[PDB]
């Protein structure tokens, strides 16, 4: 397949430190039928924990990777609920009292979030603000998130909404309350990507649709991107900003060709589209000259200040209520750059 | 094909007076990603609305309809919301003014709601609210609620969340804000159901998981079953509970067998696994002997009483924060017999 191919093959994967870190926890995934999510469940069950707390809103998500945990429903709880409401999601920490909290709940589509910026905002970074503050005020003793290499200088309103989350979980992060985040590109076939995209339109007779000739994403398998979430996430200590190694970037123009070299559908066009609001041809690399090793060779650290929350939290408020939010998102991120 | 053997063919599909109902209008699908919603999203395009809102939570679901309809893109607007949210909601219908509310968004599925039954209230009950005052205080002419026969005589808690959910709208239709409920029974391979598991364990050799040998469910295409809802709202002068001729029910057991036949299977097993809490063995018929006919053969309008919403109001509001939630069901849906 497609996936084979740009899979990544990490040499550095170390199942036995990721069971270590794992083994009979109660964990708490968020977004947990989501395409990180679900693998982070499957890897929290491969790897020892003792109760997996799977959280999300959509409720075929959810029935879809209790389904496919069905062999061990005695060690999972589906809880329906967006991260979004407080109460309920309290309620939920105090009875479950996880130690371990990893947040892959978000909206990721960029032109979704460019034409819905206050839902984006609202869902990624008040949903993050609520989980992250309930998990603290709960006593959890770790809390991973999920970023993204468009986190990085970003150019659209997802991006920047995730570089606002990486801010306040790493300024949470405290002796008691050990927070790290992870950044990585793009992994191979997840929901709504142009994988999935290119076979639809090949399977209907389209032509693929590409958006410029020139641009690049770097790929990873899901399975090989979450075990490496989960290996930092067992080193961190807290206050960390991880980032992946994602190996050589790949020009979309080749994905699709191979495609359809694979398909023997060669004769379909490929149409050029053009880039749309936000959109980078080349995603920033993410390990800096600078960044700091790690054990493993696939794992960077990457430098990262706290900010004062009591400015942050004006700011979450401002944006709330702001009828400017690009503008609004200015005054947190100043690298953002929205096209 | 499976769904091809248990199609209803309805004699009585009327595409011109759906056109009629929906030309130029605009219209807000609420739920607009989900199997319901994806397809009523569809029927609006295809009878001539002027310009679709299609609002939704699930933002895969939201990306996918709005690619399945990109060669309408100029008359479709993807709206990343929950219906929960009541200030970004009433932005929307202020911005958008839409004439017609087609509201497909709940959550469904039997067991989850049993172990999640303080959400089934919020998204369902309170969802409902939110979205039908908004709509009224808005001014939107006409509202269709999707519905479903496990609301009649509930067993379980999903089931008795609509049955609350058509209560409050009926309760809320008047002179100027005409709304209508329709009610059916499954839909043909639908989201997590029956066809799509089954058509899983065979694919990768594992024996189908039946419930009960005895379990009926009444089955529709989902375009027939859009279609005939969409055909009810245009009829509908408001305060209509709705329901749909389902013709005659299947037991899952046949279905079973017919999709391994399909297959060529004789190597798979069929294990019998329990019926589930609040699990109907046969949900209930649709059409009572006294509900009034309409102009298609296959939909009936069935009686129903409004309640006083001052009462429905505070019993929604205990809803949201009490200990007991079937106790407090039961109190506003008395036929509510909670299978635990
Ligand atoms: N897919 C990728 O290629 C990729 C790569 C790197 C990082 N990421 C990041 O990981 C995150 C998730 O991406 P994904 O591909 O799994 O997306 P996804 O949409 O497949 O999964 C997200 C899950 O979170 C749930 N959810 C969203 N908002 C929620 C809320 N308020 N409460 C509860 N549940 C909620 C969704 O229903 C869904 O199941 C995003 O921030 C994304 O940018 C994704
Ligand atoms: N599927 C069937 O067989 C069937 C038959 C009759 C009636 N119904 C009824 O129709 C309704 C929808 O069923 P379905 O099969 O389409 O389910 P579904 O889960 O496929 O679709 C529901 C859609 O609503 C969305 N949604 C849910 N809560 C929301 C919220 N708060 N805000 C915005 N969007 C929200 C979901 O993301 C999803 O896309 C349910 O009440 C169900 O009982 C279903
Ligand atoms: O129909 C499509 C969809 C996507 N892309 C490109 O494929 C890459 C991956 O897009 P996807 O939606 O998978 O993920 P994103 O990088 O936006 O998170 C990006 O460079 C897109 O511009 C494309 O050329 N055609
Ligand atoms: O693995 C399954 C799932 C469902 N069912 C039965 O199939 C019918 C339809 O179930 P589905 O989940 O499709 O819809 P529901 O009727 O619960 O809305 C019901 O009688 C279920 O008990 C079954 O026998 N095995
Ligand atoms: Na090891
Ligand atoms: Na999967
Ligand atoms: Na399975
Ligand atoms: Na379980
Ligand atoms: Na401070
Ligand atoms: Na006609
Ligand atoms: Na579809
Ligand atoms: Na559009």
């Amino acid at each position: 397949s497609i996936e084979d191919l740009l899979a990544r093959k990490p040499k550095d994967l170390d199942d036995s430190a990721v069971a270590a870190f794992l083994k009979d926890k109660v964990v708490l995934v968020s977004g947990a039928g989501g395409t990180i999510g679900s693998e982070l469940c499957k890897q929290c069950i491969k790897f020892g924990a003792k109760h997996l707390i799977m959280v999300d809103h959509s409720e075929y998500n959810l029935y879809k990777i209790n389904d496919d945990l069905n062999l061990y429903k005695e060690k999972i709880t589906p809880i329906l609920l967006s991260i979004l409401d407080k109460q309920s999601l309290d309620e939920v920490l105090k009875t479950y009292k996880p130690e371990l909290i990893l947040h892959a709940a978000a909206y990721k589509h960029v032109p979704l979030c460019e034409q819905n910026p206050h839902s984006a905002v609202i869902n990624n970074i008040l949903g993050t603000k609520i989980l992250c503050d309930s998990a603290k005020e709960n006593k959890v003793a770790k809390f991973v998130m999920i970023s993204v290499d468009k986190a990085v200088r970003p150019t659209n309103i997802m991006g920047c909404t995730k570089r606002v989350c990486e801010l306040y979980t790493l300024s949470m992060s405290d002796e008691n309350f050990e927070v790290a985040c992870v950044r990585f590109g793009n992994v191979l076939g997840s929901s709504g990507s142009v994988i999935p995209k290119f076979k639809a339109q090949i399977a209907n007779n389209e032509p693929l649709t590409l958006t410029h000739p020139d641009i690049v994403r770097y790929f990873m398998l899901v399975a090989e991107a979450v075990q490496l979430v989960l290996q930092a996430g067992a080193i961190a200590k807290g206050g960390e900003l991880f980032v992946l190694d994602m190996g050589k970037p790949v020009k979309i123009i080749d994905l699709a060709k191979k495609m359809l070299l694979l398909s023997n559908r060669n004769d379909l066009e490929i149409k050029i589209t053009g880039l749309r609001k936000g959109e980078k041809l080349y995603e920033e690399l993410l390990i800096d000259e600078n960044d700091a090793k790690t054990q493993y060779e696939s794992i960077f650290v990457a430098k990262n200040e706290k900010v004062d929350l009591d400015w942050l939290n004006k700011e979450i408020e401002n944006l709330q209520i702001c009828e400017d939010i690009s503008e609004a998102l200015l005054k947190i991120v100043p690298e953002f750059k929205h096209n």
